[PDB]
């Protein structure tokens, strides 16, 4: 197809391999622990699952600066390559000990956390303003589809074969994809070796009216404004529940619901598939709402954020109420994750609604602060649930629901959407 849609497809596969390499461990740890198996304790498993988010936190904002400086192509390609090779060496790191695996996961976090800003730095030069929505949607849906596919796929490989083949498969697939990314993609349409003249003129002429402003991202602004911290804490509360689910759901099904590894992998993707299919309709629902009602822009934000952050909390509480039920617990979990889909138009769009031309930096700040739950939630949750502890699983579900409620309340108490009065260049 066209050059920019080729970039969109290759970005889709890139993010598919990013989230895969992120999530394959959450399924591999189900079989990698003893009742080749290792005698890892509950606290160790939490650290091993959470070590990735240390690197993801560390390399986020410097990754954005480097992407702005030297561009997206090489930076993202090398991030993916340095995640794939570390995944390939993870099985031998498991034999060397717990410490080697933790440092492997930390280095994977450092490699992988630069991917998102490197992609935004490419779409700052590739996506025309009229068409940015479709391109960003196609590019970023790769992450969600990556989780949705890599859960059952990891389960299938981990059941039919040993768990090491999961890591080998994803590592070799990452290397193979890098062999395409280094070749078909370029930093900027002027630097593209094969783009047609008319497409290049279209992209440049459409981006001219924005790049002619010459005032985008001139400094690190004074981010004292409370409306930024309200959306930051909303993102924190959302990511807390999302990552607590992502890093524990296969473990939860193995430990409480007692599903087989294959069935565990199949069922673990249902909540995220539901979340994807709800998020994709959420934009159309928001358009339908905007088409009729005289609501202010803040109104749709607050209603959608409340729905998408409260529904998951109440349904996670409900899943706590009838835990150990092989049929109803998974239904409540998938309903929770599906209701979580409204959060995009609830608060994720607010990042660029309250401050255009600063979205790439403000969203990076918010994502740096909101990946603290990736480091905190998994380890404390695994510490709180030592062996079976249906009561402690209820306890962690209550903790996640309370965090969601706090985030929704704080966001709705301080959400603004016009202008921060300093972002107006
Ligand atoms: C609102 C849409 C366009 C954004 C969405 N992006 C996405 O990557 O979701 C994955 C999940 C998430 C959901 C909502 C807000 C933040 C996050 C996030 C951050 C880090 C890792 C995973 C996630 C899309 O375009 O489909």
């Amino acid at each position: 197809c066209s050059a920019r849609y080729n970039l969109a497809i290759l970005a889709f596969f890139g993010f598919f391999i990013v989230y895969a390499l992120r999530v394959n461990l959450s399924v591999a740890l189900v079989d990698m622990v003893d009742s080749k198996k290792y005698q890892w304790d509950a606290e160790t498993q939490g650290w091993i699952l959470g070590s990735f988010f240390y690197g993801y936190i560390i390399t986020q904002i410097p990754g954005g600066y480097v992407a702005s400086k030297i561009g997206g192509k090489m930076l993202l390609g090398f991030g993916i390559l340095g995640t794939a090779v570390l995944t390939l060496f993870t099985p031998i790191a498991a034999d060397l000990g717990v410490g080697p695996l933790i440092v492997l996961r930390a280095l994977e976090g450092l490699g992988e956390g630069v991917t998102f800003p490197a992609m935004h730095a490419m779409w700052s030069s590739w996506a025309p303003p009229l068409e940015r929505s479709k391109l960003l949607s196609i590019s970023y849906a790769g992450a969600q589809l990556g989780t949705v596919i890599s859960l059952p796929l990891s389960g299938i490989i981990c059941y039919y074969m040993n768990w090491t083949y999961v890591f080998y498969f994803f590592g070799t697939i990452g290397i193979f994809w890098f062999l395409l990314w280094i070749w078909l993609v370029s930093d900027t349409p002027q630097k593209h070796k094969r783009i047609s003249h008319y497409e290049k003129e279209y992209i440049l002429s459409s981006l001219r009216n924005q790049l002619s402003s010459q005032k985008s991202v001139p400094w690190v602004p004074i981010l004292k404004s409370l409306p930024l911290w309200a959306i930051v804490v909303a993102h924190f509360s959302y990511n807390w529940t999302f990552y607590t689910l992502l890093t524990l759901l296969p473990t939860y099904m193995k430990e409480i619901l007692r599903f087989n590894v294959q069935e565990n992998g199949f069922l673990s993707s249902l909540p995220y598939l539901g979340s994807w299919l709800c998020m994709i309709l959420s934009g159309q629902a928001a358009d339908n709402l905007r088409a009729k009602w005289n609501f202010s822009t803040l109104c749709v934000r607050r209603i959608f954020s409340l729905i998408g952050m409260i529904g998951p909390a109440v349904f996670l509480v409900a899943a706590g109420f009838i835990g150990c039920d092989y049929s109803l617990a998974v239904a409540f979990l998938t309903i929770s994750t599906t209701l979580g889909g409204f959060c995009s138009s609830g608060f994720s769009i607010n990042h660029l609604d309250i401050a255009p031309s600063y979205a790439g930096i403000l969203l990076g700040i918010t994502n740096t602060f909101a990946t603290i739950p990736g480091m905190v939630g998994p380890v404390i949750a695994k510490s709180l649930t030592p062996d079976n502890t249906v009561g402690e699983w209820q306890t962690v579900f209550y903790i996640a629901a309370a965090i969601n409620v706090f985030g929704a309340i704080f966001f709705t108490l301080f959400a603004k959407g016009e202008v921060q009065n300093w972002a107006l260049n």
